[PDB]
C-alpha cells in the first residue's frame, strides 16, 4: 500500500498569494473571495500577542495586495472569520472548482497541496492526528496552504496551515478560522498534547491485509465495543465512536469479518504483540490510512 | 519531511481515454497527437503472444475511440513507436504544457499520476529501481498513466505504465516506447533481475535525518569508500562512485558531517540492525529519495 494523494489540479487552480506589509503568504481564490490566515495583517511587533481586532480595523482594502502569479487582483472588500481573513475580490475565479467546507475528525486523511508566493510546490497525504496536530512538510511561507479530499470531482477543503510546533508537528484552522485543537495563532510556545494511535486506522489496515490473505491474527474471539475500548485506553489506542463502528462497515462486508471480532483481534496484538510475524510486510501497525483510503486503493 | 509529489495539474490536463474493441485504458495528449500502450490493439487471444506490426496494419483510424472529459476526438492518423502508439487527432489539446520526453535513471524518482477510464485518481512518488521495476499502486486499466518531473513549468515525462509482474511490482516504458528493464508487453509471467538497493538514496535519506533532528544511528568511525562498497554489495546495495559523494556534497556541508563519516554510519546500520527503533518513523532503511529530493523539500 501507498500513500496516494487526490490529483491536485483542481486546488492549484485556486491559490493565489497574499501580501501585506511585507508578509507574503498564500490564499485561496473561490469564487470572488480569498481565503487566508489573518496572521498576514501581523507586523513582527504584532505576533507575541497580537489584538487582531484592532490590527484589523487600521487596515484598508488597499492594503492587501492579492496576486494571482504576477496580477493583480484587486481588494473590495475585507473581513475576518475566526482566524481567516476573508478579501472580497472584483473578479470570479473562472477555476473554482465545485467545492465544500468540511470539518474533519481526528484520524481522517486530506491531501496537502504545500504552496510557497502562490506557487504550488508539492502534495502529499496527512492524516490529523488525535491530538489535533499533521505530520506535514513545511517551510517558511507556506501558510494559507491547504489540505483536502475529492469525491466526484467536488473539492472538500478542510485545512489551511498556520503554524509549526516545537516538535516539528503543525497545526491549522478548517476553512471557517476555527483551529483544530487548543491552538491559537499567536508566536507563542505552544504544546501538542499527548498523542494516541489511531484505532479506527489501525483496524482498516487489518481489514486491508485480511483482503490480500494475510490473516494470521484472526482469532476466535469477540469483545464489546465498551470492553474493547477500556483496553485500548490503556495502550494509548484512541476509543472507537459508534461513527467508527460504521466507517469500517464495508470493509466488515467486504471480508465477511464483524467489526467487534476483528476489535477482539486487534485486542490479542496489543496484550501480546507481533512475536516477529508481520502484517502487509510490516513490524509495525499502520494507523494512517482510512477505511475510505482502504478501499479507494483496492478500487 | 514526506514523500511528495509534484502538482499534478499540468498533467491531469492531458489525460484521455483510448477505447480499441473491448480495451480500455488511458492516453496522454500533446498537441495534436495521444500517445498510449499499443497492447490496446490486442484482444484477449492476441495478448499471449502479439504480433504488433501485423495487428496493427490491420487496423482503421476509425477502430479509435479517444475521449477528452465528454467530448470525442477524432483520429485522423496513427503510428507506433516501439510499445507506444501515436493517435494523431484532429484537435490541438489547448492545456499542452511545455514539455520534454526524458529517459530516467536507475535511483531517480518522479510521481505518478494514476487515472483509470482517462481520469485523474491520484498521484504519488516513485523512484526506477535498478531492476528497473518500480513499487507503484496500479490496478486495472491504469495503462497509460505517466510518470513525471516538473521543473520550473516544464514537465518532463518518463513513464508511462503498462504491465504488473507477478510479485507486485510494476514495469513500463519511456515515452519512445522503450520498455525499462528486461520486460516485454506481452500477456506472460514475467520476472526482474535481483532488486539492489539504492545506496546513495539511502545516503540523502539519512542525511535528511538529521536536518529533521535526529541522530541516534551516527558514530565516531570513518571508513575509506571502497571498504564502504565491499560492505555495501555484500548487503545487495549499489556502488557508491565519487560522483554520488560530489551529489551529497551540499547535504554533508549543510549538516556538517563528512559522506564518508555517513557511510560508516550506514555500514553499521547494516552490520547492526536498527535493533527495534526507527529513523524518520520508519523501521526500515528508506532508499526512494534522491539528494535533490532531501534538498527541495528541507530547503
Ligand atoms: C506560515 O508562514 C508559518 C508556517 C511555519 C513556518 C515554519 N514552518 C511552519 O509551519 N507560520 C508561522 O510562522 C506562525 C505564524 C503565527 C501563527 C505566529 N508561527 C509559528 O509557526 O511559530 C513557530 C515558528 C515560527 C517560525 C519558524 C518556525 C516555527
Ligand atoms: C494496463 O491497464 C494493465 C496494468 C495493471 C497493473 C496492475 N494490474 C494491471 O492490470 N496491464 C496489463 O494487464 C498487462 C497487459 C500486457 C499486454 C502488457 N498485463 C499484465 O500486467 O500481465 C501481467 C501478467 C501476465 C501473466 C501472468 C502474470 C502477470
Amino acid at each position: 500500500f501507498r500513500k496516494m494523494a487526490f490529483p491536485s489540479g483542481k486546488v492549484e487552480g485556486c491559490m493565489v498569494q497574499v501580501t501585506c506589509g511585507t508578509t507574503t503568504l498564500n490564499g485561496l481564490w473561490l469564487d470572488d473571495v480569498v481565503y487566508c490566515p489573518r496572521h498576514v495583517i501581523c507586523t513582527s511587533e504584532d505576533i507575541l500577542n497580537p489584538n487582531y481586532e484592532d490590527l484589523l480595523i487600521r487596515k484598508s482594502n488597499h492594503n492587501f495586495l492579492v496576486q494571482a502569479g504576477n496580477v493583480q487582483l484587486r481588494v473590495i472588500g475585507h473581513s475576518m472569520q475566526n482566524c481567516v481573513l476573508k478579501l472580497k475580490v472584483d473578479t470570479a475565479n473562472p477555476k473554482t472548482p465545485k467545492y465544500k467546507f468540511v470539518r474533519i475528525q481526528p484520524g481522517q486523511t486530506f491531501s496537502v497541496l504545500a504552496c510557497y508566493n502562490g506557487s504550488p510546490s508539492g502534495v502529499y497525504q496527512c492524516a490529523m492526528r488525535p491530538n489535533f496536530t499533521i505530520k506535514g512538510s513545511f517551510l517558511n511561507g507556506s501558510c494559507g496552504s491547504v489540505g483536502f479530499n475529492i469525491d466526484y470531482d467536488c473539492v472538500s477543503f478542510c485545512y489551511m496551515h498556520h503554524m509549526e510546533l516545537p516538535t516539528g508537528v503543525h497545526a491549522g484552522t478548517d476553512l471557517e478560522g476555527n483551529f483544530y485543537g487548543p491552538f491559537v495563532d499567536r508566536q507563542t510556545a505552544q504544546a501538542a498534547g499527548t498523542d494516541t494511535t489511531i484505532t479506527v486506522n489501525v483496524l482498516a489496515w487489518l481489514y486491508a491485509a485480511v483482503i490480500n490473505g494475510d490473516r494470521w491474527f484472526l482469532n476466535r474471539f469477540t469483545t464489546t465495543l465498551n470492553d474493547f475500548n477500556l483496553v485500548a485506553m490503556k495502550y494509548n489506542y484512541e476509543p472507537l465512536t459508534q461513527d467508527h463502528v460504521d466507517i469500517l462497515g464495508p470493509l466488515s462486508a467486504q471480508t465477511g469479518i464483524a467489526v467487534l471480532d476483528m476489535c477482539a483481534s486487534l485486542k490479542e496484538l496489543l496484550q501480546n504483540g507481533m512475536n516477529g510475524r508481520t502484517i502487509l510486510g510490516s513490524a509495525l501497525l499502520e494507523d494512517e490510512f482510512t477505511p475510505f483510503d482502504v478501499v479507494r486503493q483496492c478500487s
